């Protein structure tokens, strides 16, 4: 289609891959490119672990310390370096996770679902039967072409994502939770942020993996519109590539132009 040939302009500019999956839920209408191929889900992951943990724990639950070691750190760590020595309560480590996506806070919640085999169940419980956990932080940040350990698709991550900010999967209060640590994430700026009208409220959570994985996911909220769920993820040939995020933007830019049409 037309709009398949803008998005492999982008594939062409950046020498990259694209998924693209956008639905206005006012409409149900869409704009998809590569919708089912599967990518590293890298830190996107973390959005729907808060869900998770959202499901599994009351509100007041989440001022529980946990208590871990330098043995625990991984690889990026810019939260939990700093509190090794005191602890973080579960609220703190979402926060963590979702807005400085800190890869410790990150396991540590994993571990509160009985690690990705326990997150597995709760995504199939929402009806995600797509996206496929196996592995802790940094692990799941590499997946050679043709795995699927680790991945998912623009479709399912955006359906898991609708599900839990904008569906039935949480109850409002806690919705209204991972909402505001989404729209406060710090990493996100240059990516799906970048692309659309600075009027919209912007609820993402960004990934970045081996083959130049770079992925952002979120809720859009137009000021005189429905909200609109959007997934981006991007790759490239070689393990060691480096990604550019003014890809995702100009995807993002193109996905709005695109349901525009037939709004």
């Amino acid at each position: 289609t037309k709009s398949d040939r803008e998005f492999a302009k982008l594939e062409d500019k950046y020498d990259a891959n694209l998924g693209v999956f956008a639905l206005d839920t006012g409409t149900n209408k869409t704009v998809t490119y590569h919708p089912d191929e599967r990518f590293a889900y890298a830190s996107t992951h973390k959005a729907l672990a808060v869900g998770a943990l959202l499901q599994q724990k009351s509100i007041e639950d989440l001022n529980e310390r946990i208590f871990y070691t330098r043995d625990d750190l991984v690889n990026y760590n810019p939260i939990t370096e700093k509190h090794v020595d005191t602890g973080m309560t579960l609220r703190e480590l979402a926060d963590a996770s979702l807005r400085y996506s800190d890869n410790t806070a990150g396991n540590l919640i994993l571990q509160q679902l009985d690690g990705p085999d326990g997150f597995k169940e709760a995504l199939e419980k929402i009806g995600d039967n797509v996206t496929l956990p196996e592995r802790f932080e940094p692990d799941l940040n590499e997946v050679n072409p043709g795995e699927t350990h680790d991945t998912s698709t623009p479709r399912a991550l955006a359906a898991s994502l609708q599900k839990y900010v904008l569906g039935q999967a949480l109850p409002e209060d806690k919705r209204a939770l991972l909402t505001d640590w989404m729209k406060r994430n710090t990493t996100g700026d240059a990516l799906i942020r970048a692309g659309v009208p600075k009027s919209w409220e912007v609820a993402d959570k960004t990934g970045a993996g081996s083959y130049a994985t770079r992925n952002d996911i979120a809720i859009l909220w137009p000021p005189n519109g429905d909200p609109i769920v959007l997934a981006i993820l991007s790759n490239r040939t070689e393990k060691d590539a480096e990604y550019n995020d003014k890809l995702i933007a100009e995807a993002a830019k193109q996905a709005v132009k695109t349901l525009k049409i037939t709004r």
